[PDB]
């Protein structure tokens, strides 16, 4: 419940950012950075989720497809190999998503994110790429309402296509605890910015959803925004 200590792990890890928490409506903020919880940044990989969405909703795909890697070399060979969408979910894989993207075309791309009203809601001209170089933009409270409102099944999609991409995003089931969230990481702007987005499923069934924001550099391992979000759910005893 504190808020001061969660600011001493921020503290250490050397990073800036902000841990943004949702119980019912009600905004809570911690971390080192807690003004970075209003700035927008570039979502990068967490696009994916309104990514699936759309595709699916949309009818370009659908949750069994399995996408053809057709040999050209990716940036990680956990991604040179056919698989469906949710594959792609878990690894990140942008190539996947691109040729999603390209499939949704920019028109229903653009209207898409804006009937939504997702973050700034521009995408620019290349519908390939707006999630991770701009000009899409997002703060991480409109992350953790977006998230939010998907883990309650009240985005402006229907049911089963949220359920779809629902089940695409299991992270953890632990005491039973379900932890759902996308990571982000937008190596490629400068300072890069760390993303991990998503909703804790307590026993009852309650939901608390969070966003965790950090600035980020090339050197950390990959697992600190889910150190940095883990021992801090603890903290709040959120798990
Ligand atoms: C998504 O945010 C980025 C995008 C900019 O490429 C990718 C890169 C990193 S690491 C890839 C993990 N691979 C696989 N098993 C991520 C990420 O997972 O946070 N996404």
């Amino acid at each position: 419940g504190h808020n001061q200590v969660i600011h001493q792990y921020f503290d250490e890890k050397n990073t800036s950012g902000v841990l943004v928490i949702q119980t019912d409506k009600k905004i809570n903020l911690y971390g080192n950075a807690l003004s970075r919880a209003n700035t927008e940044y570039v979502p990068a990989s967490t696009f994916k989720m309104l990514n699936a969405l759309i595709g699916l909703e949309n009818q370009k795909t659908d949750i069994n497809e399995i996408f053809k890697w057709k040999g050209e070399k990716r940036s990680f060979t956990a991604w040179e190999k056919d698989m469906t969408l949710g594959e792609a979910m878990k690894l990140s894989a942008v190539p996947v998503y691109q040729e999603l993207a390209r499939r949704i075309g920019l028109d229903l791309m653009q209207k898409e994110v804006k009937r939504i009203g997702f973050g700034n809601a521009e995408i620019g001209q290349q519908v390939d790429n707006f999630w991770l170089v701009g000009p899409l933009k997002v703060t991480p409270i409109q992350e953790v309402e977006f998230v939010s409102q998907l883990a309650h099944t009240q985005l402006p999609f229907s049911e089963k296509v949220q359920a779809n991409v629902k089940n695409m995003l299991l992270l953890e089931e632990s005491n039973g605890y379900k932890i759902f969230g996308k990571t982000g990481w937008a190596m490629d702007i400068k300072p890069q910015v760390g993303w991990l987005t998503g909703w804790v499923e307590q026993p009852d069934g309650k939901i608390v959803a969070f966003a965790l924001n950090m600035e980020m550099r090339s050197e950390m391992p990959a697992s600190i925004r889910n150190e940095l979000l883990m021992k801090s759910l603890k903290q709040l005893n959120i798990i």
